[PDB]
Protein backbone atom coordinates (compact mmCIF):
# COMPACT_ATOMS: atom_id res chain seq x y z
CA UNK A 1 0.00 0.00 0.00
CA UNK A 2 1.24 3.34 -1.19
CA UNK A 3 0.27 6.92 -0.67
CA UNK A 4 1.78 10.47 -2.16
CA UNK A 5 1.23 13.08 0.13
CA UNK A 6 2.31 13.86 3.40
CA UNK A 7 1.65 11.02 5.73
CA UNK A 8 -0.67 12.60 7.90
CA UNK A 9 -3.94 10.87 9.77
CA UNK A 10 -6.62 13.13 9.33
CA UNK A 11 -9.91 13.23 11.49
CA UNK A 12 -12.92 16.08 11.58
CA UNK A 13 -14.29 17.26 14.71
CA UNK A 14 -16.89 20.30 14.47
CA UNK A 15 -15.82 21.14 10.96
CA UNK A 16 -12.20 21.25 11.91
CA UNK A 17 -9.80 18.94 10.18
CA UNK A 18 -7.37 17.50 12.96
CA UNK A 19 -3.96 15.76 13.01
CA UNK A 20 -5.15 12.62 14.97
CA UNK A 21 -1.76 10.56 14.28
CA UNK A 22 1.07 10.53 11.47
CA UNK A 23 2.47 7.93 9.42
CA UNK A 24 5.66 6.29 10.63
CA UNK A 25 8.70 7.94 8.44
CA UNK A 26 6.54 9.76 6.58
CA UNK A 27 7.34 13.65 5.26
CA UNK A 28 5.02 15.04 8.20
CA UNK A 29 6.51 12.85 11.00
CA UNK A 30 10.14 13.73 9.65
CA UNK A 31 9.06 17.35 9.80
CA UNK A 32 8.90 17.77 13.37
CA UNK A 33 6.28 20.38 12.62
CA UNK A 34 3.29 19.21 12.87
CA UNK A 35 1.62 16.87 15.53
CA UNK A 36 -2.00 15.49 17.21
CA UNK A 37 -4.12 18.03 17.80
CA UNK A 38 -3.03 20.44 15.26
CA UNK A 39 -6.24 21.70 13.43
CA UNK A 40 -5.41 22.58 9.70
CA UNK A 41 -8.22 25.17 8.89
CA UNK A 42 -5.87 26.35 5.03
CA UNK A 43 -4.53 24.14 2.35
CA UNK A 44 -2.62 26.18 -0.51
CA UNK A 45 -1.05 24.54 -3.17
CA UNK A 46 2.81 26.09 -4.85
CA UNK A 47 2.92 29.98 -5.92
CA UNK A 48 -1.38 30.01 -5.46
CA UNK A 49 -3.50 31.13 -2.29
CA UNK A 50 -4.03 29.61 1.06
CA UNK A 51 -7.61 27.50 1.10
CA UNK A 52 -9.99 27.69 3.50
CA UNK A 53 -11.34 24.17 4.34
CA UNK A 54 -12.82 25.07 7.24
CA UNK A 55 -16.60 23.30 7.37
CA UNK A 56 -16.00 20.77 4.14
CA UNK A 57 -16.35 17.53 4.03
CA UNK A 58 -12.70 15.59 4.78
CA UNK A 59 -12.15 13.17 1.50
CA UNK A 60 -12.29 17.00 -0.26
CA UNK A 61 -9.76 18.52 1.88
CA UNK A 62 -7.31 15.17 1.71
CA UNK A 63 -7.58 15.82 -1.96
CA UNK A 64 -5.96 19.18 -1.51
CA UNK A 65 -3.03 17.74 0.88
CA UNK A 66 -1.90 14.70 -0.90
CA UNK A 67 -0.06 15.30 -3.86
CA UNK A 68 3.09 14.28 -6.54
CA UNK A 69 6.60 13.50 -4.46
CA UNK A 70 8.23 16.13 -4.85
CA UNK A 71 5.86 19.20 -4.62
CA UNK A 72 5.17 21.57 -2.09
CA UNK A 73 1.81 21.35 0.00
CA UNK A 74 1.16 24.94 2.75
CA UNK A 75 -0.93 23.39 5.57
CA UNK A 76 -2.36 26.66 7.84
CA UNK A 77 -2.10 25.20 11.13
CA UNK A 78 -4.06 26.43 14.20
CA UNK A 79 -3.24 24.54 17.33
CA UNK A 80 -5.01 23.39 19.65
CA UNK A 81 -6.34 26.09 22.04
CA UNK A 82 -8.96 28.16 22.08
CA UNK A 83 -7.29 31.56 21.59
CA UNK A 84 -4.83 30.15 19.18
CA UNK A 85 -3.83 31.70 16.48
CA UNK A 86 -2.33 30.52 13.04
CA UNK A 87 0.77 29.95 11.07
CA UNK A 88 2.04 28.39 7.78
CA UNK A 89 4.06 24.82 7.69
CA UNK A 90 5.48 23.75 4.38
CA UNK A 91 5.62 20.08 3.68
CA UNK A 92 6.93 18.44 0.17
CA UNK A 93 4.90 15.68 -0.29
CA UNK A 94 6.28 12.01 -1.07
CA UNK A 95 5.51 8.45 -2.03
CA UNK A 96 5.04 6.00 1.07
CA UNK A 97 4.74 2.81 1.62
CA UNK A 98 2.01 2.63 4.83
CL1 LIG B 1 -2.30 8.31 -3.36
CL1 LIG C 1 -16.36 14.41 6.93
Amino acid sequence: LSLEGIGAVLQMTDDYTIIRSLVAGGPAALSKQLGEGDRIIGVGQEGEDVVDVVGWRLDDVVQLIKGPKGSKVKLLVLPEGKDAKSHVVTIVRDKIRL
